[PDB]
């Protein structure tokens, strides 16, 4: 059995907590506390090898803390999530990934772009723009609906590959 330890990364409101809880216990939250930064672990079998996911699910203030980059430095793979129908969620990716890659102090750290709330028809942010924004970074792109749990084993299981890939 292999450990990984995931960060899921994104603005307020994209919805890090209700794709932790779909992925951990699989049901859908409408409202879930935004101070509420925690870490939540499941066990799953991934292509056949049983894996302990250790999910930290940031929260909090957006701000910078060294103490934020002690959590982060933990981590081995990043879920980079924004929604579908808020650009500006889709534009902060570029700048959570900068720091992610400080604090890795690395230009290969394992990740995922996560295209969230794909229920929506509200959509705002082209799948082409997101794809070209993963190819540009070498990163899998996923879109997921921590609604109806589209995608949501996908986008932590591939994150899971991606950290085997790294470390191979
Ligand atoms: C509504 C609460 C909520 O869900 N939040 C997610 C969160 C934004 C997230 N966060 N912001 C940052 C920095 C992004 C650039 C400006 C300073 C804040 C980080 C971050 C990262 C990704 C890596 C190292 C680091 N060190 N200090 C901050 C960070 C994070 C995780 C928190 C608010
Ligand atoms: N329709 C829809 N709503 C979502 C989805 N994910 C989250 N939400 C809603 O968006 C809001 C923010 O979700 P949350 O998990 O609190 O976001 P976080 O601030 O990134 O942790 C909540 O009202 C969720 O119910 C989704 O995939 N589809
Ligand atoms: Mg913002
Ligand atoms: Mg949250």
């Amino acid at each position: 059995m292999t450990e990984y330890k995931l960060v899921v990364v994104g603005a307020c409101g994209v919805g890090k907590s209700a794709l932790t809880i779909q992925l951990i216990q699989n049901h859908f939250v409408d409202e879930y506390d935004p101070t509420i930064e925690d870490s939540y672990r499941k066990q799953v079998v991934i292509d056949g090898e049983t894996s302990l996911l250790d999910i930290l699910d940031t929260a909090g203030q957006e701000e910078y803390s060294a103490m934020r980059d002690q959590y982060m430095r933990t981590g081995e793979g990043f879920l980079l999530v924004f929604a579908i129908n808020n650009t500006k969620s889709f534009e902060d990716i570029h700048h959570y990934r900068e720091q992610i890659k400080r604090v890795k102090d690395s230009e290969d750290v394992p990740m995922v772009l996560v295209g969230n709330k794909s229920d929506l028809p509200s959509r705002t942010v082209d799948t082409k723009q997101a794809q070209d924004l993963a190819r540009s970074y070498g990163i899998p792109f996923i879109e997921t609906s921590a609604k109806t749990r589209q995608g949501v084993d996908d986008a932590f299981y591939t994150l899971v590959r991606e950290i085997r890939k790294h470390k191979e």
